[PDB]
């Protein structure tokens, strides 16, 4: 069966996961494997155990024991320690008063 995940990406994410890079740009990951690798390459403010928890859960995601939003929420908690939190956006921010 052709899985919705990848072979190069053992565990694919939900997709809409955006990391706001201070010296870069909002980087949207498609797979947890990318994020796990990213965590080792150029993660701005590492931190402590919370940083390790991020890698830890990504490792567990490779086994298929962690779901997308589950790891996602915890990844935000790790990003919280790094203070690299994604600034929340609003979809369709330009509306009109005359509607219904």
């Amino acid at each position: 069966m052709e899985v919705q995940s990848m072979l190069l990406n053992d565990v694919k994410w939900e997709k809409p996961v955006t990391i706001s890079l201070q010296n870069g740009a909002p980087r949207i990951f498609n797979g947890v494997y990318e994020a796990f690798d990213f965590l080792q390459h150029e993660w701005p403010a590492r931190g402590d155990r919370a940083h390790e928890q991020a890698l830890r859960l990504c490792r567990a995601s490779l086994m298929g024991d962690v779901a997308g939003e589950i790891a996602r929420t915890a990844f935000v908690a790790a990003s919280r320690q790094a203070h690299c939190l994604m600034e929340d956006k609003a979809e369709a921010p330009n509306t009109i008063a005359s509607g219904s």
